[PDB]
């Protein structure tokens, strides 16, 4: 199933509303405590009004409410479950604001909830949008709502947790559709398990951040599974997933079309192996023991032009397995990979040890040295960060993480490396003075200004368990090189939660559990709104607008003019991003050197080498003085 984030309050005394209520399926029938009596909106005799349907509950004191629950209809009656919904809070139960929550729920008899963050409240509305299947009716066998345990206010100018999107699966993987905007999101073969899969089904749902519209589609077409995967994002713009459930299988989805296609099978079954977009657009992928057998799964190489998979079996996964305890099938997992110059594709952990890997002939691979600090040694961080946040200087940020996959300590370390060429020994050193909060199955994303947001994950690994959970996100900011506690969330992220920065510069953050019959599932997702969005009274600030780009399409090395409402300070170019795991190999930030042209006009050159400027999507950000960012304008990156 799944839980609240609080605890049950007391409905002796409420006072309930409902917009309609059949005769004996009264509006408080929701709130008895029998399961087999419930509220249903009028029918028969009365007409059967179409929803909207709401639930208004007073619960007569002020409480400190993050959640509610629904719990459907137990005689086996299907018409009367929601689908889209909303959930408001209130102090007066007049002026409701914005929804606290908001999204659709799955179609089936389970108990459904809304978490989201505490907020002190006396009123609550559920607004039932639509009903599950499109039928006229609402019903509710119970309705509960949580209470937290205390309330803290934000601090100011820590940024801002809110509003939950509610969703119909967990979301364990996820991507940004760049034509559209949109966040693609996918579980497995069902909503929420992955566990006894048949194979050649896998459910997704995507949000699309300017409707709050939350849709939802069952894929076949690829006969793929697509729980587990490596994903990226290849130079011909499609998101290339790879193995997991159905080992053998790529899949492909296509923004533009927002559909996928089938993609050759790969010449090794794998799941949980890592991918990595390439300077010339081809995905090297390598590792990856959960699934198609436990053995030493060596590189190989997908070209989008051919549409084959060719091995390389050169590209020894050796030298980049972790110690792992539970051997090899843990220890090639997650491996923390970036495209680089020439073709070359670098992995800068988990293991200790880094690695050069090669994709000419019958691939190649190079020792790098092993990531170090003046404080020693460190060891090997299994679902720790990567984030790339300067590839034109080949800065990479490593936090995170513990020696081994589970029932492991996570660690505070963190370290900057600096990639130079293919086959030289990066710089590594360590980053300020580590995390404040040791954590593993936490995940990352760079935003517009260089600085890395971090979020989630627990102190010790324990799949499937919200135990020591670390609710407080942490930013660094590399010319400070300083971490920084933002506001803390109340929904734990850990396993198979994910991060992704969205093009309005919020970043998305959902997931956790999909472990069946388990409590620990979580339907959902939040924003995080950075502080670089407020101004210093806390409302929302106004941000520069671009005016007009001189084209939407660029080869590596052309230059692009552009035009603003205002002055700007900086730009970069941030890469789509894509995520699962912990991992995310396509998204990487461009610091750009801007020529002002005068009148608010600037140019900016891509770099020429697509080792660093990736082909594929990416995002432009402009930052006036006050370092706000502008919405993110969608750019073609061609080689
Ligand atoms: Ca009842
Ligand atoms: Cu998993």
């Amino acid at each position: 199933a799944s839980a609240p984030i609080g605890s049950a309050i007391p409905r002796n005394n409420w006072a309930v509303t409902c917009d309609s209520a059949q005769s004996g399926n009264e509006c408080n029938k929701a709130i008895d405590g029998n399961k087999d009596t419930f509220w249903h909106t009028f029918y028969g005799a009365n007409g059967d009004p179409k929803p909207p349907h709401t639930y208004t509950i007073d619960m007569k004191t002020t409480q400190n409410v993050n959640g509610l629950s629904v719990l459907p209809r137990q005689d086996g009656n299907q018409n009367g479950w929601i689908g889209r919904h909303e959930v408001y809070l209130s102090s007066d139960g007049t002026n409701w604001g914005s929804p606290v929550a908001s999204g659709s729920w799955f179609a089936d008899s389970t108990t459904k909830y809304s978490n989201f963050e505490t907020r002190p409240a006396r009123y609550v509305r559920l607004v039932a949008i639509t009903e599950a299947n499109g039928q006229p009716w609402t019903s509710i066998a119970e309705i509960n709502v949580f209470q937290a345990s205390s309330y803290t206010a934000p601090q100011p100018g820590l940024g801002r947790w809110g509003p939950t999107i509610d969703l119909p699966i967990v979301p364990a993987a996820a991507a940004i559709e760049p034509t559209s905007g949109r966040v693609l999101m996918w579980s497995s073969y069902r909503n929420d398990a992955f566990e006894g899969s048949p194979g050649g089904i896998t459910l997704t749902s995507s949000w699309d951040p300017s409707t709050g519209i939350v849709s939802d589609r069952t894929v076949t077409v690829t006969k793929h599974d697509m729980f587990c995967p490596g994903i990226s994002m290849d130079g011909n713009g499609q998101i290339v997933v790879t193995g997991g459930n159905d080992a053998k299988k790529t899949s492909l989805y296509d923004s533009s079309s927002d559909s996928w296609i089938p993609g050759p099978d790969m010449q090794v079954a794998r799941g949980y192996q890592s991918s990595a977009t390439m300077s010339d657009g081809r995905v090297f992928t390598i590792g990856g023991s959960w699934s198609g057998g436990v053995f030493e799964k060596n590189g190989e190489v997908y070209s989008p032009s051919s549409k084959t998979w060719t091995s390389l079996p050169n590209a020894k996964v050796n030298p980049m397995l972790t110690a792992d305890k539970q051997g090899l099938y843990r220890s090639d997992n997650h491996a923390w990979l970036f495209g680089w110059k020439k073709g070359s594709v670098f992995q800068a952990g988990p293991s200790t040890a880094m690695n050069w890997y090669y994709t000419s002939g019958s691939g190649d691979v190079k020792s790098a040295g092993k990531r170090q600090s003046n404080r020693g040694v460190a060891p090997d961080a299994m679902c720790g960060n990567a984030v790339m946040y300067d590839a034109v200087k080949g800065k990479i940020l490593t936090f995170g993480g513990s020696p081994d996959y589970q029932d492991s300590d996570a660690t505070t370390n963190a370290h900057i490396i600096t990639l130079g060429e293919p086959g030289t020994s990066p710089n590594t050193v360590f980053a300020s003075n580590g995390l404040y909060f040791a954590r593993t199955f936490h995940t990352s994303v760079v935003l517009p200004d260089g600085s890395t947001f971090i979020t989630g994950g627990q102190r010790r690994g324990i799949p499937f368990e919200d135990s020591t959970p670390v609710f407080t996100p942490e930013i660094y900011v590399p010319e400070q090189d300083t971490f920084y506690k933002q506001n803390p969330n109340s929904i734990v992220r850990a396993y198979h939660s994910i991060s992704l920065l969205l093009p309005d510069g919020r970043v998305f953050n959902g997931g956790g559990g999909l472990c069946g019959d388990c409590t620990t599932n979580h339907f959902d997702a939040q924003i995080f709104t950075p502080n670089y969005l407020y101004d210093s009274n806390g409302n929302l600030a106004t941000r520069p607008k671009i005016t007009r780009t001189s084209t939407q399409s660029v080869k590596v090395g052309g230059r692009i003019t552009i035009s603003t409402d205002s002055s700007i300070s900086k730009a970069s170019l941030i890469r789509y991003g894509t995520a699962t795991h912990t991992v995310n190999t396509d998204q990487r930030r461009i610091p750009l050197t801007l020529t002002n042209n005068g009148g608010n006009s600037y140019s900016f050159q891509v770099p020429s080498d697509s080792g660093v400027a990736l082909p594929g999507y990416w995002m432009l950000f402009v930052m006036n003085s006050a370092g706000v960012p502008s919405v993110a304008s969608t750019i073609r990156v061609t080689q």
